[PDB]
């Protein structure tokens, strides 16, 4: 009248956070840590300390070639990967074709040292006209000008001798090297600009063995020329030599391009701008600090990256499901105000709250460890991500798409599974822990109280506040009470 | 003598209905659904209702250019996949080659648009022979004839003049345009074909920039020629135009394409009827109504699909192991005619069974959400599978084939395992939820009964019918009855 | 004083074998099983019981034209795989180049027969000289030659008559036949060596139409040759012939090869020797008997092999976690020699320890079953894993490598997830088992006996060893002893 009292209970709070289960939508949870990054800062940065290489409206052949019309940043030496635009408006400006371009492109993504040199001095064309090599599809100041990096020889009097050029690489670093011929429209152009009517250009290093021929065919006037140019390129190693010959139609090195590569990336298609951030993981539509293992934001990324998947939400629960003084069976409680699982007692000491400090650890390290597992188990690996090919390369592409596709299709279905899975485990965790903390106390207890049905036992014995501490510590000594305890029972 | 009953047990009944877990093989059950495609409609169907291009005999190539031998559906304006047989009967008549044909193949494996027109008229050559361009390689009606979508000029009188044609594509629509060269065999049989001796074709667009020289060489006869005849296409953008030149040996157009292209498909290999039916998945074999989230029919597959997997069965339990009157501790009860966990009782009113209605809807719920998930969550994409790669391109294939058998590799060991790992956590749910309710009943009950060890407490008080529903409502009044229990109890 | 006992207890031992769950880190435990592969027997050796093939210092190209300082293993008619090391010595002692040289490779990597044959005696050169085109780049016995499967043909008197040979394979096999072109430096060259200043060679079969033109340009020295010699390869079907015609610059075929080709493989770089043992998994650092469903030695692997996973150890616990006689509350016995769960009792005919052998087998079953699950669910297929992609389709080797990566990933993290989940399981399921043992006895016992707290009961009644065997046995007849228990328990 009344009977000292001790009650097994859980932590409750005012939390609206929901989480899913394989079994239940939309339950209640006192706390949970979404595992998808959504955030990206809206820029283009350095990737692991290296600059990009920004081209805002040129093409990489009309940055490569001198297209006369192309405003860029001139001096930059190394970068870790390159940002065109889907279509830049300065391409090849007199038309025509590059050989081997995406290979090109590719080679060129990511660059350890990039140096401009002279192989062939413009001034070095004793016998041939070097400055006649000019178009209105090139326009510079307003005058008929050219790509800059490359020299368009016409015949001086009315003679366009043999050319013989040999170009030793004496420098330490590979060379890039590019050159072109010209396809006229008719055999009166060429004669008109080469004298000789069947002309030649032939190339030759340790690797290379070329001979081109010029082709007529009556073409569509493109930039206002039917005309056409074809590039080409070979990459002469450090002591190697590489020997021109031609007798028409020949577009000449002037600048060549020390290289130093280690190592790939691609070319990404983005309309940003530069933010003087780093970075591990850039996006056309911004970049990411990558501690999450899985993001939504877009697929074609460069860098140490989370896994894409298609998916808003990927939420783990990490607390409780949320919901004399009763216990478990009835509720959570808003006065544990700290700790998960724990006791309210009442005695002649007075009444309240205490934490099991022991169960609320093993629980809180073992949610801590499940969180953890999950995202620093992921194999985080560089990888560069494009769209590297032609117009006659779509089974290819195709081939990479399933690819692609593939791989988002297993990450979102696993992440969504493994989300809901430990979701159900960690629910059934805490109710696993509560239910175990209402035995330990029931077995220490036995016929010295009764179990009130609500998880609640009522003592037969004064339990004072020491009492009380020996249950919470499972010191509890049945003996030293069971006496007094008999007394009251037996009545 | 006799005191009245309250019993927990669970639905048991006829089911044979077998499912493995990760721990145990062979377990009846209760009910079970699976969730593996099985069976297909032995048709080949529309997908998202468009037809295909069932090609009976023939080859992409025999179709678009004509061989006469291809006796073909002909009006047909819009396809979204492409059959043809493994070896097809009627090929190219006239042996030779398709340049870049398997890039074309793709192009035209899905096509919004298709409609044949005539760029150049048959009649509009003045100055050469248009139907004498005819081979016993080629048969039609008994007699000699050729490919009828292009023309084998031949010279008149003695006399080959230079061809020059341009076409102007005045259509809204791209222009896919097709033409050849003869190789002939000999400098007698060059002469007597074309009169010049040596001979070019060249072609030219805004893009296309091609001049094409026969090749003499000794070779075996194939459908009685040692000719061979190559091909070429280009697609025209709509404004612009065409120009041919040619001295000899030109396979003219007559006949062109307008097409219109929005993505992409494949190419199936397949011997099976058209059937008027839909379909968003169609294989080899036959259609599916894609529902489940895995099949096992065929891998080259085209639509949204269920995941391919080497497996008979993914078998998902969703009922309960199947096995005075006793309680849960010694099996199940057919009796439980309807419910999955519940009572039976026996009082001075009578005996029966009634079903816990609270926590059988709790785990149907959950069941019926497990299964939805492993379904639901599956993200299903468009992707066409084929095998589009010739055999100079084995590396590629090879890629092809690692990718294809390493997603097979995943989703057949996932979808097992995955099946495994909830069988086992479904039966112990089932486990779990018997032994809360007797649990439930056991708090509520106290010393007020007592407990049989088999499932069962009996009563130490009358227990009407009224008093049994408070129990299994929760609602049971422990002190209104604690006076005429303790006197039967003492005693 | 003191009465007859029994105890519910699990299995403990002397073991410190560890493993990980996905809640808790360096967990002690009875017993693991590892399903990580990390042992290769540092060899090469056959193939499902077929050799390699072992080119220890000549390239696939050096070993087909017949280098002359290739000194290799000559008689070997089939072969499984080829191994090359990283950078052959022996490669084209002429300089040059071979023609789709990549896609042959991958033809030749595994062949069903190969014999050498005889197409064009040497001696069969009448107005040609067969015994003049000779080397000091490819140096015989000090002496200046040649590779040896091919004739370098130069004039005879001051002539080069026009060449004719057809050959008809009348073998029952497809012949690999090998021929090339000689590229000089120059018109002097050109006349000295073939007379005639400008040549060709034609090549035709049913599927051949092949014309090569020698290639003037100043080239730098290899081996001291700035001449290049180009080779070209066709697969001759069995009823087909092969027609040569050439004017100068041939490099005749003498001897072909005879192949049945029946699947494909891939080239292999390593530096091991061959050691007379078989596999079904080739490894560049050694082979491996393949039971386990994971390993962590090398990528580029060849047969039917574990997945590939970046990790140390993926070890399962199929053992416990390891720790009057007081029972399962206060830790594990030692004394529990043999079984995994049961009793400690003590009654007036002594004391001892007894397993429970009926949910001992169904935990060790269960067990079993689950790791037997985990391996025995792996699809495991014929892959060939190499690096065959030239510098020229660095796109194709970057998708290549977005794959292999992407597999890894996805392997590595499932493998490591599905043991820490299925360790917690395990762990789970030991605790759970151990709980229904004690659960099992207190609902036989009731009354009859009062739980102590620690996992034992005492019993109100003389229990021999008879009444302890039916406790264990499940078949404890309560009633039996009700009397006997009731009057010491009122007292
Ligand atoms: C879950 O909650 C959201 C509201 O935030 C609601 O739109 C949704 O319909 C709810 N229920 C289910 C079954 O998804
Ligand atoms: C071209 O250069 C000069 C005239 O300016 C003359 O000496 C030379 O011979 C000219 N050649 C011809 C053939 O006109
Ligand atoms: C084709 O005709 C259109 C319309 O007459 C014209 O504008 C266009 O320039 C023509 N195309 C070419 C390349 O001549
Ligand atoms: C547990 O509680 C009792 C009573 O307060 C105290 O005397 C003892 O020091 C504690 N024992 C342990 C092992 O913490
Ligand atoms: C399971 O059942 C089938 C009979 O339907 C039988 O063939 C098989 O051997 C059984 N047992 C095991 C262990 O697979
Ligand atoms: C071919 O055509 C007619 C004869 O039918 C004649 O006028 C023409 O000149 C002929 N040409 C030759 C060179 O025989
Ligand atoms: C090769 O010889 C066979 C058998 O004599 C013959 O039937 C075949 O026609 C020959 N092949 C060619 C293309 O001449
Ligand atoms: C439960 O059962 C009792 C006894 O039949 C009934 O009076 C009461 O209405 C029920 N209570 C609830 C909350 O359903
Ligand atoms: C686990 O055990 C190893 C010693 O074998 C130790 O290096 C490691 O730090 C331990 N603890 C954790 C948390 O990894
Ligand atoms: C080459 O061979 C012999 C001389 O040994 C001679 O009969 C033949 O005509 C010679 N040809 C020439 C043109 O010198
Ligand atoms: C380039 O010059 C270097 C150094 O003078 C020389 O050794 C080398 O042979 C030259 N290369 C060629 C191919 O001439
Ligand atoms: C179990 O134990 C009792 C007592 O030893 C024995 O008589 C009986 O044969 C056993 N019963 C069964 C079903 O094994």
């Amino acid at each position: 009248d009344p009977g000292d009292q001790i009650c097994i209970g859980y932590h409750a709070n005012n939390s609206t956070e929901q989480v899913d289960t394989i079994m239940e939508k939309n339950v209640t949870v006192t706390h949970a840590q979404d595992i998808l990054e959504k955030k990206h800062n809206g820029k283009l940065c350095d990737l692991d300390g290296v600059k990009p290489l920004i081209l805002r409206d040129c093409s990489v052949a009309g940055w490569l070639l001198g297209n006369p019309m192309c405003d860029e940043f001139i001096n930059v030496p190394e970068w870790s990967y390159i940002v065109e635009k889907a279509n830049p408006v300065n391409d090849l400006c007199y038309p025509g074709d590059f050989n081997d371009y995406e290979e090109l492109k590719h080679l060129l993504s990511r660059i350890n040292h990039f140096e401009k040199i002279q192989i062939i001095p413009k001034s070095s064309w004793s016998s041939h006209e070097a400055s006649l090599g000019v178009s209105s599809a090139c326009p510079y100041q307003g005058k008929s000008s050219f790509f800059r990096n490359v020299v368009w020889l016409i015949k001086k009097n009315s003679t366009y001798p043999t050319i013989k050029r040999s170009y030793n690489n004496t420098n330490q670093e590979d060379l890039l090297v590019l050159w072109g011929i010209h396809h006229p429209n008719d055999a009166a152009e060429q004669t008109k600009l080469y004298q000789n009517p069947t002309t030649y250009i032939s190339v030759g290093t340790s690797t290379l063995n070329q001979r081109l021929v010029p082709r007529i065919a009556t073409r569509s006037k493109v930039n206002g020329q039917s005309g056409r140019m074809e590039f080409f390129w070979t990459i002469l190693k450090p002591n190697d030599a590489i020997n021109f010959e031609s007798n028409g139609n020949f577009i000449a090195p002037e600048y060549a391009y020390k290289i130093v590569k280690k190592g790939d990336s691609t070319i990404m298609k983005s309309e940003l701008e530069y933010g003087n951030c780093n970075t591990k993981c850039q996006t056309p539509m911004g970049a990411i600090n990558s501690s999450m293992p899985f993001h939504n934001i877009h697929p074609l990324t460069i860098g140490e990256c989370p896994k894409y998947v298609k998916s808003n939400r990927l939420v783990l629960a990490t607390g409780l499901r949320n919901s004399a003084i009763a216990g478990f069976i009835e509720g959570g409680w808003q006065g544990m105000v700290d700790g998960w699982y724990g006791y309210h007692h009442s005695n002649e000491q007075g009444s309240g709250y205490a934490a099991d400090k022991e169960s609320t650890q093993k629980a809180i390290d073992g949610v801590t460890n499940k969180v953890n597992s999950i995202i620093d188990k992921m194999n985080t690996q560089f990888e560069a991500v494009g769209r590297e090919f032609n117009n006659l390369e779509r089974r290819i592409e195709n081939l990479n798409k399933k690819m692609e596709d593939g791989f988002l299709d297993v990450w979102t279905y696993n992440a969504e599974l493994l989300v809901l899975m430990e979701n159900e485990r960690t629910l059934d965790f805490h109710d696993s822990n509560v239910k175990n903390l209402y035995d330990k106390v029931r077995l220490q207890l036995r016929d010295n109280a009764k179990e009130l049905g609500n998880g609640c036992f009522e003592f037969y014995h004064k339990c004072d506040n020491e009492c009380m501490e020996s249950v919470r510590n499972g010191t509890y000594d049945y003996p030293q009470y069971s006496e007094e305890a008999r007394l009251k029972r037996e009545e």
